[PDB]
């Protein structure tokens, strides 16, 4: 019969393993942090993508840091439990307006920190004792709550938290994972209450986080990048297959950051290792989205993939409009126009294939000006029944528009 | 130590496995499909309960399209992966008005199909990539999204679609299944989120599907039939046990359909087998429901569940009316009268039994006009001490509404 597996360890996104003497602490869009320690000294280095917020700086390792995260306004540094010394967290609010420039938190004995994250004016940290705690960047503490299982990792953006934990045990190479989404809004909420996390068969989760536009995403060992489509009842859709971008087994990609719209998948191809070498530091490459649809080699398949890309390229922007955060309107304009153009090309090729059912099925999603243009496409080559039924669709939708 | 069980293999509802050369492949509410295979040749046969939909048809292909489904709009087919090719998915739009009668698509490298299903215009297939693919019958690719484990079966009706997959594995004869349910409307939703599937102890999932009105239903290997009560917070309610019917003359009852007006479960009786053989043509058996309400016998227990079976089915009709779908107003009108007269008879029974609190608490479940009728019944039976506080509760209901 099946054999139970050992449990894979927790991780912090951007933190390379501690067994290497010289290591990266965290990669962020705001900046990058590095660390070194050996038989006689220990040190931290921090640099920013834009030094107007703060100058690049060298920091010393007093609390034996192992975990980190960065924001536009503050930096968190934290560590795991230890018998002779407490687990601790240290926040450096470098952009502080007053004497709140830094503060420290030292946990109860045998309580740890395994993951932390930052957001808009708040900070968060969680322990392997199945609970999470919240803080504010000026130093006031916030609510505490407990987690459904052994916590693996967590991240956040704006005023929203993504948590990943172990919900059970896997068998014959499988791993058992679940996921939480929490909201720190005006009325705090939990839109996803502990569902099983989709993951490729016999894979291991490799990286979690958010795109710069504030929607959650992740990737596992088999390289299927996934993102939370809210238009599908908050369901995980694949968005890239980076093993196809790899040259072979020698390669694996380490994500530095993601931008949904404009499109940039920023990552480093690591050679012969699960993480980049700390020196000579590699350069970050930009990859592009590619969906696991069928008949990818066909041009119709390509425009189908582009349509289902473009709809989600504006769904998350509308979600930002609802929750109140800012976005650049050109992103919405380009996505919302290109989806109409792409599905109109789909409808035109369907009409040239004289599949009236396919034409109506595509026209069901369209705006009425495009339905009129589809009726004119049907009038070309004298497809009277297709034109009549598209007109019926137009009338039926106008009865409610 | 404790023994983990193997995961049960995938299955397509309304089918017989490959133990028989000319096995059943589909039996749905409007048609039947058969699958043929031998040492050198293979074929498929198509039938409808009325030839006005489409006449009997014979198909054959080099690939065994081992998976199929049937609907009033089209027939759906799919084949397994091979050493030479990956899987393909196929559609027969027999109900079309023109020459769009057929469609074919081939899936990416190394991919295989476990189960497929149909809906109102939509179609779907679970894949070995831990991805669900969704289409139209006209061949438009809808959303592709991720799943947490191997899918064991699939089903659909209207816009509501049913997925069941292994959450983990069971121990000592049991298995750990879980259920995820979507409704693919214009503002589509998730009804179940991979929650564990209730099943009888030491049993497996023998059949899934929908009742004719569109409620989700399934049956376990022990013969327990159960369905989703969406009105009661989306809870699974058992309705019947098939094995005991007809003094257990059949080894099993292979269900083919369910309907609420008249109350019917239509099945095939199976001798010495879990499933029926294809030949000679079987005789259909129709059974009444048997709710698991306690102290059932002597016609006083049975009237309680005769009340409750009504709402157990008819919570769905309120949904189907308020969402804009067509529904059976005859069933609505009849059930809302049956409930009140049955409650009045129960109130008379409890008054005859001098258990006046039962009369009061049935009156709480009445409607307002039926509360006034309860006052009249209590007056006719000269039980004024009951009628007093009954009138008090009537005034309270009138205050509420």
């Amino acid at each position: 019969g099946p054999m139970p597996t050992p449990r894979q360890k927790p991780f912090q996104s951007g933190s390379t393993p501690l067994h290497l003497t010289h290591r990266f602490m965290v990669w962020n869009s705001i900046g990058i942090i590095r660390c070194y320690n050996d038989e006689q000294d220990n040190a931290i280095d921090v640099e920013f993508h834009d030094t107007s917020i703060h100058h690049a700086t060298h920091l010393s390792n007093t609390l034996n840091y192992t975990i980190a995260d960065l924001s536009h306004e503050a930096i968190l540094l934290a560590c795991e439990s230890t018998d002779e010394l407490a687990s601790k967290l240290h926040c450096l609010h470098f952009s502080s307006w007053d004497s709140s420039k830094e503060w420290i938190i030292d946990l109860p004995q045998n309580e740890d920190i395994e993951a932390i994250c930052l957001g808009q004016g708040w900070a968060a940290a969680a322990t392997s004792a199945l609970l999470l705690r919240l803080f504010t960047i000026g130093g006031v503490q916030k609510e505490v709550f407990s987690l459904a299982g052994p916590v693996v990792s967590m991240a956040g953006h704006g005023e929203q938290l993504f948590i990943v934990y172990h919900r059970g045990t896997g068998f014959d190479g499988d791993q058992c994972l679940g996921v939480q989404l929490l909201e720190l809004g005006k009325k705090k909420k939990q839109i996803l209450h502990g569902d099983p996390l989709p993951l490729t068969r016999k894979s291991y989760l490799a990286w979690i986080g958010f795109s710069a536009e504030g929607t959650p995403c992740y990737v596992d060992s088999e390289g299927i990048v996934r993102m939370l489509n809210r238009g599908l009842g908050n369901t995980w859709t694949p968005i890239c297959n980076t093993r196809e971008h790899c040259k072979g087994k020698s390669d694996h990609y380490w994500v530095v950051g993601i931008h949904e719209n404009p499109q940039q998948l920023r990552c480093i191809p690591c050679k012969g290792s699960r993480f980049p070498p700390t020196l000579p530091r590699p350069a970050v490459a930009i990859l592009s989205f590619k969906l696991p649809y069928c008949q990818i080699a066909t041009e119709k398949g390509q425009m189908e993939e582009q349509f289902w890309r473009s709809v989600i390229f504006h769904n998350h922007l509308d979600y930002l409009a609802k929750n109140g955060y800012e976005y650049e309107e050109s992103t919405k304009n380009q996505a919302t126009k290109e989806q109409q153009e792409l599905l109109m090309k789909m409808l035109a090729l369907s009409c040239k294939l004289e599949r009236e059912f396919r034409c109506v099925e595509l026209a069901d999603l369209m705006t009425q000006n495009a339905v009129n243009l589809a009726i004119k496409y049907a009038s070309r080559s004298r497809k009277l029944i297709l034109a009549q039924k598209l007109s019926e669709l137009a009338v039926e939708k106008a009865a409610e528009l």
